[PDB]
């Protein structure tokens, strides 16, 4: 229940190119390297060979096979990907001794989706059946897995920032992190969806609506790099931090378009703030808050990327975020779990932190309605 040896250290990268686990899909097993994505909800693999792919799925290798005889498209601002929809047995070798009927969506056509270099072949989407494309009528993976094994209906993410870090499945690993794990609802089932009530800069507060924080949504995304936080708040956000550095830098570096570069070993993380965010706690009036670091939001590419941007989509805490902390998606309970990860990268003078209680009224106001 608490200790999963065979998970630990099951996931691999690069900075800036995700998370991937080892999978196998159809009988005998292919060996596939899957993007492990908690911001979507199809299981998808290249099913053709692309030029940029170490592998992909070979349909009529597998005995276990079988065509729903049903296309999918799935647009993105950039390209995009395209598949037929089937069904194989999948299982995961460094994850649960068990395997599972999927829907799989091979990946037949698509644009700007696979990564020139990468060691990753296809997307596990590990959120719920409302955002699954077509429609929710295709079960995800994880619904799958819990539907037909004893695998509790639960999965934690260490990401420790090439990179490696660790994806247990049915379980938490109290070796993972330390200090107490502190609990945030899922607003609702589609993404892991959850409610920010408080942002501090250098422990200020940045005094705005906190409807605002959610405007439109606030997700936790292990697909995306960065934390992304909506026009208004970056605006804020940036004009914050902006002057709470003001120690030391060009305006298009602020809106992630040009890079900002420094002399090995004299990356000044001092100038820069700590940011934490508060979140909805268990408790009617209780909140919690997360604290992350500038090793954190500036991600190295010692040339580094500002790692906070604008969206029209809300709030996404993405890889920034995760890194700093042992995140654990309780489905069951419908909650998300943050703790310090023993992982996390840190110097002799700031280290990140999980924190509560506090009392924060009007949480309610917080989440902003259709
Ligand atoms: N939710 C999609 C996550 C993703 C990011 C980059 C990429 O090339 C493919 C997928």
């Amino acid at each position: 229940r608490g200790s999963f040896v065979e998970m630990v250290d099951n996931l691999r990268g690069k900075s800036g190119q995700g998370y991937y686990v080892e999978m196998t899909v159809g009988s005998p097993p292919q060996t596939l390297n899957i993007l492990v994505d908690t911001g979507s909800s199809n299981f998808a693999v290249g099913a053709a060979p692309h030029p940029f792919l170490h592998r992909y799925y070979q349909r009529q290798l597998s005995s276990t096979y079988r065509d729903l005889r049903k296309g999918v498209y799935v647009p993105y601002t950039q390209g995009k990907w395209e598949g037929e929809l089937g069904t194989d047995l999948v299982s995961i070798p460094h994850g649960p001794n068990v395997t599972v009927r999927a829907n799989i969506a091979a990946i037949t056509e698509s644009d700007k989706f696979f990564i020139n270099g990468s060691n990753w072949e296809g997307i596990l989407g590990l959120a719920y059946a409302e955002i699954a494309r077509p429609d929710d009528s295709l079960e995800p993976f994880f619904d799958s897995l819990v539907k037909q094994t004893h695998v509790p209906n639960l999965f934690s993410l260490q990401l420790c920032g090439s990179v490696g870090g660790s994806m247990i499945i049915g379980g938490i690993d109290h070796s993972l992190y330390t200090g107490s794990l502190w609990y945030t609802p899922i607003r609702r089932e589609w993404y892991y969806e959850v409610i920010i009530v408080r942002v501090e800069i250098n422990g200020q507060d940045l005094k705005m609506d906190c409807k605002e924080y959610n405007y439109d949504k606030s997700i936790v995304d292990s697909g995306t790099t960065n934390l992304r936080l909506p026009k208004k708040v970056f605006e804020a956000a940036v004009a914050s931090i902006k002057a709470a550095s003001s120690t030391e830098f060009p305006d298009g570096f602020w809106l992630g378009e040009q890079l900002v570069c420094w002399q090995a070993g004299t990356t000044p993380w001092n100038i820069f703030p700590v940011i934490s965010l508060y979140l909805m706690g268990e408790v009617t009036n209780q909140s919690f808050r997360i604290t992350i670091l500038p090793q954190q939001y500036l991600r190295p590419v010692d040339c580094y990327k500002f790692a906070i941007s604008q969206s029209s989509t809300g709030t996404v805490m993405g890889a920034v975020i995760m890194e700093g902390f042992y995140v654990v998606f309780d489905r069951a309970r419908k909650r998300i779990g943050f703790a310090v990860s023993a992982c996390h990268v840190h110097d002799e003078f700031r280290t990140a932190a999980v924190e509560g209680p506090f009392v924060t009224l009007d949480m309610e106001d917080c989440g902003y309605n259709i």
